[PDB]
């Protein structure tokens, strides 16, 4: 299934060469998969989600996304126009208030909630979590993602947007999850994208156009935009049955495009998400 006029990033994870417009993907499109989108929420009413985005927990007075950065990166996972698994099931864990922040204690509990909420859902292909967050280092947040990862969920966390070694920021530092760097449309590492040894894959994260609140769209930039690309790809491949949940970070790493990113510091992987969709 080819998508004309697709975002530069959807197309970039389905091509070996940058600068294309078409997003080629398997007809399945991640159906039977659940991607817990852990952010500022989801505007589950957005027409783009087609009745597949569902708010299941909030840690503030409202389940509403009054920010967008939650509805955006949920739309990058599995919205019909700007998603990677545009048939997946989305679940909104609102651990961030309507302006980005949120305690470390809440983020752990939202992660701890996904590990147990999945045990009463219909996700036969598998359960994924896109973590489009990222504060400073925290062995508690890291433990919370490893515990979430080592429970049956494919955890995808952002390296961070501060152009440094990601190992000083959580849950990016956590080895067992899939820490995601950010790539720009000319196959260069995003100016902000954190680097490091613990990074496991890079995704399209600069000028990422996807859903927004108010039924609109927006092009924003961050590793938290490169994250949901890889989160839906993981679900696109676990629906494809190509890989398993607690094993899906490495398939993307092993099936990635290698040696195509410019400015990857010596020691950081040079891997870009590629869905291998041979038409």
């Amino acid at each position: 299934a080819a998508q004309t006029n697709a975002p530069w990033g959807l197309a970039r994870i389905s091509s070996t060469s940058p600068g294309t417009s078409t997003y080629y993907y398997d007809e399945s499109a991640g159906q039977g998969s659940c991607v817990y989108v852990i952010d500022t929420g989801i505007e589950a009413s957005h027409p783009e989600f087609e009745g597949r985005a569902q708010m299941v927990k909030t840690y503030y007075y409202s389940s509403r996304d009054g920010n967008g950065h939650g509805t955006h990166c949920a739309g990058t996972v599995g919205s019909r126009t700007y998603g990677v698994a545009k048939k997946t099931q989305l679940f909104g864990v609102k651990v961030l208030d309507d302006n980005g922040s949120g305690q470390y204690s809440t983020i752990i509990a939202g992660m701890d909630f996904v590990a147990s909420d999945k045990n009463n859902r219909n996700c036969p292909k598998g359960v994924v979590a896109s973590l489009s967050l990222g504060g400073g280092y925290s062995s508690s947040v890291n433990s919370a993602a490893a515990r979430l990862q080592s429970s049956g969920v494919m955890v995808a966390v952002a390296a961070g947007n501060n152009n440094a070694d990601a190992r000083n920021y959580s849950p990016a530092s956590e080895p067992s999850v899939c820490t995601v760097g950010a790539s720009d449309r000319y196959d260069r590492r995003s100016s902000f994208s954190n680097y490091g040894s613990v990074l496991d894959i890079f995704g399209p994260g600069t000028s990422i156009l996807s859903t927004w609140i108010g039924g609109s769209t927006r092009s924003i930039s961050g590793t938290s935009m490169a994250t949901p690309h890889v989160a839906g790809l993981a679900a696109y491949l676990m629906t494809l049955g190509k890989t398993t949940a607690a094993s899906a970070c490495r398939y993307i790493a092993d099936t990635a495009n290698k040696g195509d990113l410019s400015n990857i510091p010596f020691g950081t992987v040079n891997l870009l998400a590629y869905n291998n969709y041979q038409a």
